[PDB]
Protein backbone atom coordinates (compact mmCIF):
# COMPACT_ATOMS: atom_id res chain seq x y z
CA UNK A 1 0.00 0.00 0.00
CA UNK A 2 1.08 3.62 -0.77
CA UNK A 3 0.40 6.68 1.36
CA UNK A 4 -2.34 8.61 -0.45
CA UNK A 5 -3.76 12.01 0.42
CA UNK A 6 -7.36 13.18 -0.01
CA UNK A 7 -8.09 16.86 0.06
CA UNK A 8 -11.52 18.48 0.18
CA UNK A 9 -11.39 22.13 -0.94
CA UNK A 10 -15.16 22.84 -1.22
CA UNK A 11 -15.62 24.30 2.27
CA UNK A 12 -17.81 23.29 5.20
CA UNK A 13 -17.34 22.83 8.93
CA UNK A 14 -17.12 19.05 9.29
CA UNK A 15 -16.22 16.58 6.55
CA UNK A 16 -15.91 12.81 6.40
CA UNK A 17 -14.29 10.70 3.70
CA UNK A 18 -16.18 7.61 2.58
CA UNK A 19 -14.97 5.15 -0.03
CA UNK A 20 -14.61 1.64 -1.34
CA UNK A 21 -11.33 1.47 0.62
CA UNK A 22 -13.11 1.87 4.01
CA UNK A 23 -16.22 -0.13 3.10
CA UNK A 24 -18.15 3.17 2.85
CA UNK A 25 -17.69 4.18 6.44
CA UNK A 26 -17.13 7.81 7.37
CA UNK A 27 -13.56 8.83 8.20
CA UNK A 28 -13.23 12.17 9.95
CA UNK A 29 -11.07 14.57 7.92
CA UNK A 30 -8.58 16.94 9.50
CA UNK A 31 -9.10 20.68 9.10
CA UNK A 32 -6.01 22.16 7.49
CA UNK A 33 -5.41 25.50 5.70
CA UNK A 34 -9.19 26.08 5.26
CA UNK A 35 -9.44 22.63 3.65
CA UNK A 36 -9.92 19.08 4.93
CA UNK A 37 -7.36 16.35 4.61
CA UNK A 38 -7.04 12.62 5.23
CA UNK A 39 -4.12 10.30 4.63
CA UNK A 40 -4.49 6.53 3.97
CA UNK A 41 -2.23 3.76 2.84
CA UNK A 42 -3.97 2.37 -0.24
CA UNK A 43 -3.12 -0.39 -2.70
CA UNK A 44 -2.31 0.60 -6.28
CA UNK A 45 -5.34 0.61 -8.54
CA UNK A 46 -8.85 1.98 -8.65
CA UNK A 47 -10.73 3.57 -5.71
CA UNK A 48 -14.15 5.17 -5.47
CA UNK A 49 -14.98 7.72 -2.82
CA UNK A 50 -17.20 10.65 -1.86
CA UNK A 51 -17.50 13.26 0.88
CA UNK A 52 -19.99 13.71 3.67
CA UNK A 53 -19.96 17.48 4.13
CA UNK A 54 -21.97 18.97 7.00
CA UNK A 55 -24.46 16.12 6.80
CA UNK A 56 -24.74 16.01 2.97
CA UNK A 57 -23.25 13.54 0.47
CA UNK A 58 -21.16 15.43 -2.11
CA UNK A 59 -18.56 14.63 -4.73
CA UNK A 60 -15.54 16.69 -5.84
CA UNK A 61 -16.26 18.19 -9.30
CA UNK A 62 -12.52 18.48 -9.96
CA UNK A 63 -11.80 14.73 -9.88
CA UNK A 64 -13.22 12.14 -12.27
CA UNK A 65 -16.62 10.68 -11.49
CA UNK A 66 -18.54 7.51 -12.19
CA UNK A 67 -22.04 6.22 -11.51
CA UNK A 68 -22.10 3.36 -9.00
CA UNK A 69 -24.22 0.24 -9.17
CA UNK A 70 -26.43 1.85 -6.51
CA UNK A 71 -27.19 4.69 -8.98
CA UNK A 72 -25.09 7.30 -7.20
CA UNK A 73 -22.17 9.48 -8.22
CA UNK A 74 -18.71 8.71 -6.82
CA UNK A 75 -15.30 10.15 -7.46
CA UNK A 76 -12.92 7.62 -9.00
CA UNK A 77 -9.16 7.83 -8.83
CA UNK A 78 -6.24 5.52 -9.52
CA UNK A 79 -3.41 5.09 -7.01
CA UNK A 80 -0.17 4.60 -8.82
CA UNK A 81 3.55 4.89 -7.94
CA UNK A 82 3.62 8.18 -6.07
CA UNK A 83 3.82 8.37 -2.24
CA UNK A 84 1.54 11.12 -0.92
CA UNK A 85 -0.13 11.89 -4.22
CA UNK A 86 -3.04 14.19 -3.59
CA UNK A 87 -6.55 13.50 -4.84
O1 LIG B 1 -23.67 2.97 1.44
C1 LIG B 1 -22.78 2.54 0.38
C2 LIG B 1 -22.74 3.62 -0.71
O2 LIG B 1 -22.50 4.97 -0.24
C3 LIG B 1 -22.54 6.04 -1.19
O3 LIG B 1 -23.94 6.19 -1.52
C4 LIG B 1 -24.58 7.33 -0.97
C5 LIG B 1 -24.86 8.37 -2.05
O4 LIG B 1 -23.69 8.93 -2.59
C6 LIG B 1 -25.93 9.40 -1.74
O5 LIG B 1 -26.34 10.15 -2.90
C7 LIG B 1 -27.11 8.84 -1.02
O6 LIG B 1 -27.73 7.98 -2.02
C8 LIG B 1 -29.12 8.18 -2.18
C9 LIG B 1 -29.45 8.54 -3.61
O7 LIG B 1 -28.95 9.80 -3.95
C10 LIG B 1 -30.90 8.40 -3.98
O8 LIG B 1 -31.11 8.50 -5.38
C11 LIG B 1 -31.59 7.19 -3.40
O9 LIG B 1 -31.03 6.07 -4.10
C12 LIG B 1 -31.97 5.36 -4.92
C13 LIG B 1 -31.44 5.18 -6.33
O10 LIG B 1 -31.51 6.41 -7.01
C14 LIG B 1 -32.03 4.03 -7.15
O11 LIG B 1 -31.19 3.65 -8.25
C15 LIG B 1 -32.48 2.82 -6.36
O12 LIG B 1 -31.30 2.07 -6.14
C16 LIG B 1 -31.45 0.71 -6.45
C17 LIG B 1 -30.50 0.33 -7.56
O13 LIG B 1 -30.82 0.93 -8.80
C18 LIG B 1 -30.16 -1.12 -7.67
O14 LIG B 1 -29.09 -1.34 -8.55
C19 LIG B 1 -29.98 -1.84 -6.36
O15 LIG B 1 -28.71 -1.36 -5.83
C20 LIG B 1 -27.88 -2.40 -5.33
C21 LIG B 1 -26.62 -2.52 -6.18
O16 LIG B 1 -26.88 -3.09 -7.47
C22 LIG B 1 -25.44 -3.16 -5.49
O17 LIG B 1 -24.21 -3.06 -6.23
C23 LIG B 1 -25.27 -2.82 -4.02
O18 LIG B 1 -24.88 -1.40 -3.97
C24 LIG B 1 -23.58 -1.19 -3.47
C25 LIG B 1 -22.80 -0.32 -4.44
O19 LIG B 1 -22.52 -1.00 -5.64
C26 LIG B 1 -21.60 0.34 -3.86
O20 LIG B 1 -21.12 1.36 -4.73
C27 LIG B 1 -21.77 0.87 -2.46
O21 LIG B 1 -22.62 2.00 -2.57
C28 LIG B 1 -22.10 3.21 -2.03
C29 LIG B 1 -22.15 4.31 -3.05
O22 LIG B 1 -21.48 3.99 -4.25
C30 LIG B 1 -21.89 5.72 -2.51
O23 LIG B 1 -22.16 6.74 -3.44
O24 LIG B 1 -22.46 0.01 -1.55
C31 LIG B 1 -23.61 -0.70 -2.03
C32 LIG B 1 -24.01 -1.80 -1.03
O25 LIG B 1 -24.45 -1.14 0.13
O26 LIG B 1 -26.46 -2.81 -3.25
C33 LIG B 1 -27.67 -2.25 -3.81
C34 LIG B 1 -28.87 -2.71 -2.98
O27 LIG B 1 -28.88 -1.93 -1.79
O28 LIG B 1 -30.92 -1.50 -5.35
C35 LIG B 1 -31.35 -0.15 -5.19
C36 LIG B 1 -32.62 -0.11 -4.35
O29 LIG B 1 -32.28 -0.46 -3.01
O30 LIG B 1 -33.00 3.04 -5.06
C37 LIG B 1 -32.51 4.12 -4.22
C38 LIG B 1 -33.58 4.49 -3.19
O31 LIG B 1 -33.01 4.36 -1.92
O32 LIG B 1 -31.28 6.92 -2.05
C39 LIG B 1 -29.92 7.01 -1.62
C40 LIG B 1 -29.82 6.87 -0.11
O33 LIG B 1 -30.21 5.56 0.25
O34 LIG B 1 -26.77 7.94 0.03
C41 LIG B 1 -25.82 6.93 -0.18
C42 LIG B 1 -25.52 6.22 1.13
O35 LIG B 1 -26.76 5.68 1.59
Amino acid sequence: ARPTVFRWTGGGKEVYLSGSFNNWSKLPMTRSQNNFVAILDLPEGEHQYKFFVDGQWTHDPSEPIVTSQLGTVNNIIQVKKTDFEVF
